């Protein structure tokens, strides 16, 4: 029984190329590079021959394969990219079965109710010392596996801990005052509640909208204003902004300006409609999907690895050159990079226990009724892992990437497999080093980087995060932003109209009747670096110009002021990119007697203007609630429950329960387990080039080995 | 018949054999060729080609006709290079024009024996005429001229020659100018040191048994108002010395605190400065892999089997909506000219000429071997002349096209630099994406076109990338790799007695080796013509202001916008939280905003950033080179103002560069402007950079700012 080759291979997600001159198919998926000729008894997979019982059959210019071809070829074993894990790593995420088990254990208590949802079901952090002992010594972890299960019972948060080995509930703790994140069903509830409101339909009608069934809602968290917003603190509320669907696939281009509904999600009712002046809806079609555009005819470019990859993925463990690390997915913050070591001539040296996104915020700058409260805490309030955007193969990542599927719990407690959740890819990155000595043979080597890429979309914006492993020990973390801008409906068509100056006070006029309201993008990364060990110190090195006291003609010299930063409050600081900040191991030295260190660079560049802090006065509630926005470098003492720069429950928070709190007390940062937090931000002033869709803009951060090694790390293995 | 593997390798093509498909794949620059043994046809960039003589296998080796290379690679099916029927007026001097210019000046009775040539370059025609050629095909009327700058012993003379008419137009000695360092000066310095008994005796005192193992490096001496003891009218170089121990890396064996001053006209050492004796660090530190074995790596290829999206017509590059002209200069290297963006069928001016302006690498140590040390790499040494040929597949990706470029050498003889510039297209992540919840994804791929050039001046190697984005952005990135300039010291580790004094001015990166702290400072000269000649400089400073509109917010995000109408105010520190635009106040986009480019002199870097010059303001280097201490400069277009350090910076007594060009109160309002961007790092060394430094980068950007009406990569409308 035969199937059409071209169609079957495309369903499966393989690239299929036919070469009529060579009479050769080239088939590519992930780590498999396959060559096969019609009628041939053998195919080639990653340079190795594979017998085929049934050859590819060509027949009236149409290829047909066996029913078993895809499994015979792609799952043969000749693609060595993925390997089976011997003993399960203790940081492996919860499996589908473990998720279902956690949900049965809590559903077996008297307290569970059928409206009860799950904000997060995740592995409970096992003991760090034990996890490192498993990674470095293969010591089994004796403590049993547990899950944190965070429930939303109507509006109340409850934290449960389940023991998975012994199948029992270990704790069940109500968290008073905490509001829950926004859950997927809240999007539909809001849209339904608005569709059923007579009051809302009348409001919409007086702003020009004839058909209220064409109104698209979007849910926003309301923040906290100590009652100036007129919103009761006890209630589960969301604000709702509206747009008109005109059939262009881009409702974001048709704001219904100055109409905000406040929805109570327990009562399932609109509890308040805020109405400002009437601004006609911008109606012109502004598709971003190409429906109105001519297709480009570009010549092909492929990045090919025809003998397979240089990395191996064993369960969730990635091995690549001198690097080893574990890669898992969390529903709130997305990818977690753990137990990162560097193999230095046979000895695995610790670099990082856990790194991930801490949290992020996109706060707006306009005081009007549709805007004043508007701030996306994308991970904390919406769940960025849950909103992972599957990688578009060859576009969102290069043609030579491997795309990983990842499993998390949805809000009803059912496993969901996110397809193409993460891309892994090696890339050429210019020369690693070069020296052309005059009159001698050249010396050049190529640089290779391993990239781990993940994309999450929250409403209008799409965020790309790259964790970049350099062969030489450097680690990069880059954050990219694309998607559709949040825009304000205005009366001005051009800057010559009467209202233009007022309409553009808080943002640029980027289309007729459309203003891209000014805002910031602020990302924070939590990096539990363990620089060649647990016990580290924060060291400052400030390059300075000093008077020359040594004689000769110079008046000045270049020197460095070096000092330790021994307490947390002083560690929380602005980053001057002219200075050097190290996390050093004062217990271990390189061959020159210098403490082995990593240099921390929270700002290594970007393509939008940089935020030097929060673009808010210090008496703003958002400023008070979210200290992480205003400093670029923080260092705190390791604590397994201090994970989020915005705090665990940021929705309508009244005070800072994140980095403001974690860095508040002054215990010592001297020779102890430190956690580094980097904040990097931009100030986004809009331009017409960014509308109707924004070209990807990037910010860059770096961690560089600083006397961690004894010489150029990529020179190669010593032959004597 | 000739053997295929041997013949194709001498041609510079990559040959791959696939035994399964019985197929040769042959790759060189824009040609991607497939050919089966015995076949009567081949494929070149996806197109069929009839062969006169099939590829023949003899004893499992392939043989081809002796005409095969011409027939296949020069078939016309590779369309990467097209013939230039009407030459662009900024085309660099050809080999024949260089020889002719030299014969014109040699025919003058004023030409003296042994005269050398510091620079032989096109005298650029009139800017208006050049734009009218590029935009309207209008022939330039005035004839081909060359500037010929001669060094007669130590004396500079500037001549101009008319090449069409074959005559000398002018001959002008330049009073008080010192010439740059020329190739023969390196050998003179070495010879002069080798013949000095006095120097050999000094070397002997410092523990060197064989004085013929001493390697010299020539350095310019700068200017210190006589405090260095040095006569201002003499042609001098200072000489720093190293020991050759046979490891290929003399840089790793400094002979510390010994400096010779050579007078190049007298051909003698005129001064020897001798400081404390520090034993030479002796341990072998090769960087070339003689003592190493690389790990095995699986292959990666970047292939474009239908050819390239760019075409190269003479020196004119066309790619997507971009058109520009690429030429080579002996001092500054590549010049990118007449840059337009094709906006829905209409070519719009972006940049008349952009290039490296100049650069400086100045050191922070006051000791005798260091206080004067400041490499003006382009101005003093000639970075174009010192271009490093691209190592194919390593210095640029495997899908690059490598261009040869021709300049004059110091004796006036044309010199063809093989693989002088790389051109390549690269994948650069998604151009944009939106995954609307519950809807089909929208994603498109980003492509960038990179023009890459490498120059090596002594110990350091510099890489410059000019990056054209499809969406109208231009990036300029500068990379540094090579071997650090190091100081010999007594300390082996930071536990030794001298360690603290030894590391006052740099990190201990090896036993007895300190990487002295210094800066890398680059300046780019960018004659942007934003949709036209007449432009203005506009500041937009995002600020937090009190809320006056009501409701709960105490503050708002607003912008202070203002014009910068004077050159003196235009010379400024760059705050990367602000926006600086070059705007065309005569032309607006669809929303009534002036068409503009945003100038970003600091878009990041991998070393610490220089906020300006790491020098007290009474230092002579600080006074001579103002360009070091501000990141943005804007001046009025003048064809003779091209170098931020000045025309003749060797032993300059005052700033004849950007300090002079920006000095006067003249208007930048609605006039032809030139932007200069200074970007730099402060390099504090580490062990990971020794014996060879992994490439470090700095990034700059020019972004269209309401130049267009919408997302520029959406495509043309149906
Ligand atoms: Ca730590
Ligand atoms: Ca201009
Ligand atoms: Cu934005
Ligand atoms: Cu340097």
């Amino acid at each position: 029984h035969m199937v059409p080759m071209d169609k079957t291979l495309k369903e499966f997600g393989a690239d299929v190329q036919w070469d009529d001159y060579a009479q050769l198919f080239t088939l590519i998926k992930d780590g498999a590079y396959v060559k096969v000729k019609p009628g041939a008894q053998t195919a080639i997979v990653n340079g190795q021959p594979l017998a085929l019982q049934v050859p590819v059959v060509m027949k009236d210019n149409k290829a047909w394969v066996s029913d078993t071809f895809i499994n015979d070829v792609f799952q043969s074993g000749l693609d060595q990219t993925f390997q089976v894990e011997k003993r399960p790593h203790p940081l492996n995420a919860l499996t589908a079965d473990e998720i279902k088990q956690a949900v049965e254990i809590v559903k077996a208590s008297a307290d569970f109710k059928p409206n009860t949802r799950f904000t997060e079901i995740s592995l409970l952090p096992p003991d760090k010392e034990a996890v490192w002992a498993f990674a470095l010594e293969n010591k089994p972890v004796d403590q049993p596996r547990k899950a944190d299960v965070i429930m939303l019972d109507g509006k109340h948060i409850i934290e449960a801990v389940v023991d998975l080995q012994n199948n029992k509930l270990l704790s069940w703790q109500p968290i008073k005052d905490a509001h829950g994140m926004v859950l997927l069903d809240d999007f539909a509830s809001v849209q339904n509640i608005i569709n059923n409101s007579e009051e809302f339909a009348a409001a919409v009608k007086k702003r020009g909208i004839t058909d209220a069934k064409k109104v698209i809602t979007t849910p926003l968290t309301v923040g906290y204003f100590d009652g100036k917003d007129g919103l009761k603190q006890d209630a589960r509320l969301l604000k709702v902004i509206s747009y008109l669907d005109v059939g262009d696939g881009n409702y974001w281009a048709h704001p219904i300006e100055n109409l905000v509904a406040v929805v109570d999600l327990e009562q399932k009712k609109i509890v308040k409609i805020e109405e400002g002046p009437v601004v006609p809806v911008p109606m012109t079609a502004r598709p971003f999907d190409g429906r109105d555009r001519v297709a480009p005819a570009v010549k092909p470019m492929q990045i090919i690895e025809p003998e397979g990859k240089n990395y191996t993925i064993t369960g969730d463990m990635i091995h690549w050159r001198n690097w080893d690390f574990h890669l898992s997915m969390n529903s709130r913050v997305g990818p977690m990079i753990s137990t990162v070591t560097y193999n230095d001539n046979g000895t695995k040296r610790k670099v990082m226990y856990e790194g991930s996104l801490g949290g992020m915020i996109v706060p707006y700058g306009d005081p009007d009724i549709g805007w004043y409260f508007k701030a996306y805490l994308d991970s904390g309030d919406y769940g960025m892992g849950t909103l992972t955007s599957p990688i578009a193969r060859g576009k969102d990542a290069p043609s030579n990437a491997v795309l990983l599927n990842e499993t998390i719990a949805d809000y009803t407690g059912v496993p969901m497999e996110i397809p193409r959740a993460i891309a892994v890819f090696e890339r050429y990155a210019g020369p690693e080093y070069k020296h052309q000595e005059m009159g001698q043979p050249n010396v050049s080597t190529e640089r290779r980087e391993l990239v781990v890429r993940w994309i999450s979309t929250v409403g209008n914006y799409d965020y790309i995060f790259d964790w970049i492993f350099h062969e030489n020990g450097t680690i990069g973390i880059d954050a990219g932003a694309t998607g559709i801008e949040a825009v304000k409906g205005v009366k001005a068509k051009t800057m010559h109209d009467e209202t233009a100056k007022d309409d553009t006070r808080y943002g640029t006029l980027i289309d007729h009747n459309i203003v891209g309201t000014t805002h910031q993008h602020i990302y924070n990364f939590r990096l539990d670096l363990d620089v060649d060990g647990e016990n580290n110190s924060l060291v400052a090195m400030d390059p300075v110009v000093k008077p020359n006291t040594a004689g000769g003609p110079r008046t000045s010299t270049m020197q460095v002021n070096q000092y330790n930063i021994g307490n947390q409050q002083d560690a929380a600081q602005k980053f001057d990119p002219g200075t050097i900040r190290l996390l050093s191991n004062p217990n271990k030295e390189n061959r020159m007697g210098n403490p082995v260190s990593y240099q921390i660079i929270p700002y290594a560049g970007g393509t939008h203007p940089v935020a030097k802090g929060a673009q808010f006065a210090p008496d703003e509630w958002i400023y008070h609630r979210l200290s992480f926005m205003d400093k670029q470098l923080w260092v705190t003492r390791y604590h397994p429950g201090e994970r989020f720069p915005e705090g665990k429950y940021p929705n309508r928070s009244t005070h800072d329960t994140g980095l403001g709190q974690y860095s508040k007390d002054n215990e010592s940062l001297d020779n102890t387990d430190a956690v580094v937090w980097m904040t990097t931000g931009t100030t986004h002033v809009a331009r017409a080039e960014e509308w109707p869709i924004m070209p990807t803009e990037w910010v860059h951060t770096l961690l560089k080995p600083w006397n961690f090694f004894d010489e150029t790390p990529t020179l190669g293995a010593l032959k004597k």
